[PDB]
This record gives C-alpha cells, sequence and structure tokens, in this order.
C-alpha cells in the first residue's frame, strides 16, 4: 500500500534528469560500498571512503587492504549493474565465483573457489552452513531455482531478491565475502527489475542479523533446510527488504524532484 504508492510514483518520474540520476547514484554508490563493508568490519571512516570513491584519494589512517575491499567492492557494485542491465543473461555459478574473486581482492590463508574447510561458526549454538562436498550441488541448485523464477515471472523482484539473499547465505559457499555477496545479489535482482538498489545500514546490523535469525528457526536448522527455505519461511526478511526499498524510493523519488539529498 505505502510500498506500491511510491512505486508508482517512482515508474512515473522515468527517465530522471541525468544530473538528478547522478546525485542518487553517487549517494548510493557511497552508502552502499560504505555500509555493506563495514557490516563485516571494514573500520574504514566515510570520509576515507567518500574521497576514495570519488577522487582516488587516501586520508587519515588505514590499512591499504581496507582501501582494496572498499575499491574492489566498487568494482563488483559495477559488476552487478552491468550484468542486470542484460536482462538476457541468466544468473550463473561463474558470475557468482567471479564476484568473489573481484571483491576480495586476491588468495589467502586461514578467492573465487567454493569452500574446503567448513565456514561455521558456533555463535553456544552452532551456525551449520552448506558442508564443502554438498555446495557445489547447492550451488547449481540455486542459480537453476533463480532463472526459473525469473522466467515464470510469480515473484515480485523483492521477494526473489530476499530468497536469493537467504538460501545463498545459508549456503555460504565461499570462505569469505559472504555478506557481501548476498547484499550484492540483492541489487542485482532489483536493479535488473527497474527498481533503486538498497542499502543494508550497518548501524542496524542487530537488526538484520535478527530478522535473518527468526527465518532460521522458522525453515530448519539443517543446510538443507535453508537452502530450500520458501517465500513463507522468510517472511520477516522480506519485510524487511521491502522497509528499505521504501527508504530507497522515498529518497529516489526526491532526487527526480531536483530536491536535495545528502
Amino acid at each position: 500500500s505505502n510500498i506500491k504508492q511510491l512505486y508508482s510514483k517512482w515508474k512515473s518520474l522515468q527517465p530522471l534528469k541525468p544530473e538528478d540520476l547522478k546525485r542518487w547514484n553517487d549517494k548510493f554508490k557511497l552508502e552502499f560500498n560504505y555500509n555493506s563493508n563495514h557490516l563485516e568490519g571494514n573500520t574504514l571512516t566515510y570520509g576515507q571512503t567518500k574521497l576514495l570513491l570519488m577522487f582516488g584519494e587516501t586520508s587519515g589512517n588505514a590499512s591499504l587492504k581496507d582501501y582494496e575491499e572498499m575499491k574492489a567492492h566498487n568494482v563488483g557494485l559495477e559488476m552487478i549493474k552491468q550484468e542486470a542491465q542484460d536482462k538476457e543473461r541468466p544468473l550463473t555459478e561463474s558470475f557468482i565465483r567471479e564476484l568473489n574473486r573481484t571483491i576480495l581482492v586476491q588468495d589467502y590463508w586461514k578467492v573465487g573457489e567454493y569452500k574446503s574447510r567448513p565456514n561455521s561458526v558456533l555463535t553456544g549454538e552452532v551456525f551449520s552452513y552448506a558442508s564443502p562436498e554438498e555446495t557445489p550441488a547447492f550451488m547449481t541448485s540455486l542459480v537453476d531455482w533463480y532463472n526459473l523464477e525469473a522466467d515464470k515471472g510469480i515473484l515480485t523482484p523483492v521477494e526473489l531478491a530476499a530468497l536469493l539473499h537467504y538460501r545463498y547465505i545459508r549456503i555460504h559457499p565461499f570462505e569469505d565475502g559472504n555478506g557481501r555477496i548476498a547484499r550484492l545479489l540483492v541489487n542485482f535482482v532489483l536493479h535488473r527489475y527497474g527498481y533503486p538498489m538498497i542499502v543494508i545500514h550497518s548501524e542496524d546490523k542487530s537488526n538484520y542479523l535478527n530478522i535473518l535469525h527468526q527465518c532460521d528457526v522458522e525453515a530448519g536448522l539443517t543446510p538443507s533446510d535453508g537452502a530450500n527455505a520458501t517465500l513463507n519461511d522468510i517472511l520477516p526478511f522480506v519485510n524487511y527488504l521491502s522497509s528499505c526499498l521504501i527508504r530507497s524510493l522515498t529518497l529516489a523519488i526526491k532526487a527526480a524532484k531536483g530536491e536535495s539529498i545528502e
């Protein structure tokens, strides 16, 4: 109702005047890169981040690595935009792997390859992701599933995005970067279908984790149960992404009308 009105208004303002559109895109690039990386412990400040993405300048105290991952993640964003815009290109395992390879700049000791040692965590309540053995089978199922949903056109982009994020995050296929891939995949879906991309804000991290911790109890605690989580299982997370989309739509409409955003 509220979201549907905002969406309708957004569609009516397409296309945005390029200077209004640039302001929107600039702000999003900034906030998405900052927040998505901050959620995973990147300690670049907002200034450090902004001066990197807008001017390629470094400032204050940091590690080269923080600048590299932040920069690589932005290359990742560009990748999903281009992949999404080519509407006839189905979601591929190879694209997701290249995404991992990209955003995590280079190999490591305990990139772009599925997990070989388990990626689990004993939060005392254990978190069981896909086993290294079943991961490739689970991933082939995920992309096949996604593209089938894309064909039959029943799910809304928010729903499909939410479920893609959830199932992916439950498989947790790579040794690292799975949080950022999940969130990149959401914005892949939204961008492809003409929605403004969303920013899960790192200030809301506990809420974000909480919402997914509710879904976890609903779907089933095994790695199979996560991979096969239904839409009705993940309803609280569908609502969560919708509230983000409400924020994006409101800001984007504001930009289209020439009003201030920053």
